[PDB]
């Protein structure tokens, strides 16, 4: 089964970092980056808000923890988005290619 | 975790920024999600009485927990501006551990 | 039930002709197109970049075999990224307009 991996990068050299990385060591298959978006939440009673790349990573279930504590690991924050979605359907040669690039 | 319920992410479209940031603050503050992403610069595309409408649009991504999406979805609909908002809910069937439970916090 | 899907699209004129189609032949009922991403993979062992506009389309289960049928057919790509993700719950005046909008 495939997933989609919502998370979040300071900037766009670290999101390109954390792409490439996790990318050449086939944790996941691709990843969009959408920049200048905005992240809003609550830091000891303050609304705080931080601007950030949006990446969009696809993988496989079985692909998943590895991923996540990759990203974890290279992100540079403590307790960066980490997030799976799961994908219960798609174009039948985007998902044969997505399992067969992480072999 | 075991006190951690389950998590979701809310996809949101509103108007302009303006609402946007205005929808944001006022589900967070009102501690019905955790933290929300804004992505200015999209275009909805959809039919309206036959006609194509293409709108200008922010693409929000509210992360909330299950036991708090009703209220969430509730609170969206009654501070946008709109009749028919654009409010999905969207499961979330693993994350890392640290930031789930700091999701759980938050609301709590 | 609902579902979304995440498509990409390499410019906006492309986009705009696949929601088009897919909205005109009432095989989803709402598009949003995000201009200003990128997408990263590897191809040949090299790592790519390319400019791609995020689509996310609104459908039903009931339609989404159609819509990524159709999708497949006009985009200019060999290997599309289409993917669905299931809508668990969502505004219900808006999901009883997604219903009624579709064929």
């Amino acid at each position: 089964a495939s997933v989609v991996v919502l998370a979040t990068a300071p900037d766009e050299a670290t999101a390109q970092d954390l792409a490439a990385k996790v990318l050449a060591e086939k944790l996941a298959a691709a990843a969009t980056l959408i920049p200048g978006a905005t992240s809003l939440y609550y830091w000891e009673g303050k609304l705080e808000q931080e601007y950030v790349v949006q990446m969009i990573l696809k993988t496989t279930v079985s692909h998943q923890q590895a991923l996540l504590e990759a990203l974890k690991s290279h992100h540079p924050y403590q307790t960066p988005e980490l997030l799976v979605l799961p994908v219960t359907h798609g174009d039948t040669d985007y998902l044969s290619w997505l399992n067969a690039s992480l072999r």
